[PDB]
């Protein structure tokens, strides 16, 4: 019903001039707003220069050459190899057929199961989709087989009676281990995980969790894969959500933030070992891989190059890093609401999941639809949040200031005074 | 390793000045070349003025209801609806989690092999690696490529072999049971297989034979669509009203990454009322294309249609193809093939035989690795180079494509040959 022709800064604007400020972000990558001007001069500047190739080996444009070494640099890793998509959902595929083809190279053509957990979000294409842990997609007939979704760390939700968040981790460690045991590392290509959860409605892992699961998969040579694609570039407080939750990945996949929502792009950073394993595997068989054709675009990179810098050299990331405490003690004192269940997010990343009952964490009834509530709520009262499950989801642009931090919060605040009050009823 | 920093027309050029012809268009999507200035005006607008793009809030913007009823008006449909993508691949990903989606919600969930011509490129079984990057998607079940010169038995004729094939697909129908068949897809002219026009009369013996099934035909537009072939479709071009149409590349002339699916009505009716019936609407499949891109595509298709672009390659066919004629005379052409603007060549050792050179000694790479050196960019695959330049290309360019090409045969046979 609203119409929309462009943003402001953090806010959505309809025709009538309304701002509506928008704490998704557009689709959880407009970091730095929907008019940053240098972003948006940057990519004219490359549409004028060189509007559009696509990379081989052997030939790529200059942009394509230099995001690779900007990724390698702000990576945790020293030495690495990139390659571009044009979304997520393909870099997390194209990341999937590198690993088969990575251990049918290496004599294990078996080694192809896939671990990722449930509530995971990696994409909507046939193989993202199966790695991807929502009860939508048995509409599809998906997961395909060899896809196996583990259990999500999400302590508050997933514990039993009397487990203690150690006790909880120590049970997801011996799950893995059996799962392993009972597949057989063999038939075990990689284990994907985004550090905090998007789409499954911004999970952190409980406590120590990646602590707990790195040493088992190392000990089974199961590589291990970051999904960058909405912690990426400064959203959990670290450049990436495997430095936050200090996990040492094997490659990361990212997207959205690498172009600040200005350009649909995918980035696949490989480290040192997989980088040196893939090139001896080119090296041994003698030829390329056949198929293989990911690209992203010139404009995409020179985008991206523009989006490291502005978020790392002009505030942005800092930004986060500096509002982050305000924005959860906000939401800590919501949380003492009886009809919030818990608060939990890190960064600029948070959802706030709504009970009928807190100390029984009963939601309410799926008819009522409550989160949706909320979130139409929020339009009316001009802010924009997304409803997921039965929590809201806050995800702002990296360059939210004090002032819109509050604006937002008071918003969402009467917001949920109001629903509250009419469910109550 | 060249590294590139810019084009002009046709060409591209390199971080130390080199020029080449690029008769690759990038990798087929760039049709308009690489300096055209409408587009990129058009493109640099959008940005100045940049959407308020969101994943829920807001109505669809203009650009994209105007791109959607441009596509169904270009498409041979007289009605149906558009989805979007960021790419060819993911549309066609779309168009199949679609058919299972159908299929499934009108109670027949076993309903999900894909019939496709898909195919790879002694002592030894195979290797596993070199078909993973193409592997279709579970279920898939092979027809054979209607490649005539390549799989037509000895002394039986292009209509045997299309009657041939055609049992094929009957035979092939009856063993996996109509009931676990979710589809066929087919690019009119295969792309990555090595630009294979379909032998004479092949859509007009198979399409009945689906037809008689209810097996959904996706015409795959991806490299065909948007006058590749001489025509807007590949399938007007071969003469057939596939369900549903998949497009890419050309929709924004490289310019910005989408795909489309865009079904016919007869499947846009059956989605409607399996989305009302199972009272679900499939999750990531979107009417909503990124704004930027559909009005991208409004001008590249406005290019491409109205500007003469797509009239240049019906214009200029003709000698593309009276040349590669010329060159099929070597020993060592076994074949040209082609239509429009998509041409391939295929390296043979031994003629009669159809013998190929042996794998090792690369043949295709280095046509193409001597193409490079002398200013021409075009792409190996298999034993074969495909040429495949932009709608622009002038009648000067095109002899300058194949006189590089030419010297680039003689000194590969040559030391071929000497070695």
């Amino acid at each position: 019903t609203v119409v929309v022709t462009h943003g402001e800064g953090p806010y959505i604007v309809d025709v009538n001039g309304r701002r509506y400020l928008d704490a998704n972000s557009g689709l959880w990558n407009m970091v730095a707003g929907f008019d940053h001007k240098g972003l948006i001069d940057a990519a004219k500047a490359q549409y004028e220069r060189f509007p559009g190739y696509h990379a081989f080996f052997g030939r790529m444009s200059d942009q394509t050459v230099m995001l690779s070494e900007k990724l390698v640099e702000v990576s945790p890793f020293d030495s690495g190899r990139v390659f571009y998509t044009n979304s997520g959902s393909e870099a997390n595929d194209t990341m999937v057929k590198m690993l088969w083809f990575l251990h049918a190279a290496e004599g294990k053509p078996q080694k192809r199961k896939i671990l990722t957990r449930w509530n995971a979000y990696h994409g909507v294409t046939a193989v993202s989709a199966s790695m991807t842990g929502k009860p939508y997609n048995s509409v599809f007939g998906l997961p395909l087989p060899g896809f196996v979704h583990l259990t999500c760390p999400h302590y508050w939700r997933y514990g039993e009676e009397g487990e203690t968040e150690e006790q909880f981790v120590a049970r997801l460690a011996r799950e893995l281990e059996e799962t392993i045991q009972r597949e057989g590392a063999d038939t075990i290509a990689g284990f994907f995980a985004e550090p905090v959860m998007g789409a499954g409605g911004v999970i952190p892992p409980a406590k120590g969790y990646f602590q707990a699961i790195l040493p088992i998969l190392r000990k089974y040579d199961i590589p291990v894969i970051s999904d960058e694609v909405i912690c990426g570039f400064g959203r959990t407080g670290n450049t990436w959500g495997c430095v936050t939750y200090d996990f040492t990945p094997d490659a990361i996949i990212s997207s959205k933030n690498l172009t600040a929502g200005f350009f649909p792009m995918g980035a696949v950073i490989l480290g040192p070992e997989l980088s040196k394993r893939l090139e001896t595997a080119i090296e041994a068989i003698e030829e390329f891989p056949h198929g293989f054709t990911a690209s992203g675009h010139p404009v995409g990179c020179a985008i991206a190059l523009k989006a490291i810098d502005v978020v790392m050299n002009e505030g942005l990331a800092e930004n986060v890093r500096r509002l982050a405490p305000r924005f959860e003690e906000r939401l800590k004192h919501i949380a003492e609401r009886p009809n919030i269940g818990e608060y939990r997010g890190i960064g600029f990343m948070w959802a706030l999941e709504a009970v009928k009952d807190k100390a029984s964490k009963t939601p309410f009834d799926g008819n009522l639809s409550v989160s949706e509530r909320i979130a139409n709520t929020c339009t009316d009262l001009g802010l924009i949040c997304r409803p997921l499950g039965q929590s809201v989801v806050l995800c702002p642009p990296f360059i939210l200031t004090e002032a819109q931090m509050d604006e937002m919060f008071d918003k969402l605040e009467k917001a949920l005074d109001k629903v509250f009050a009419e469910v109550a009823a």
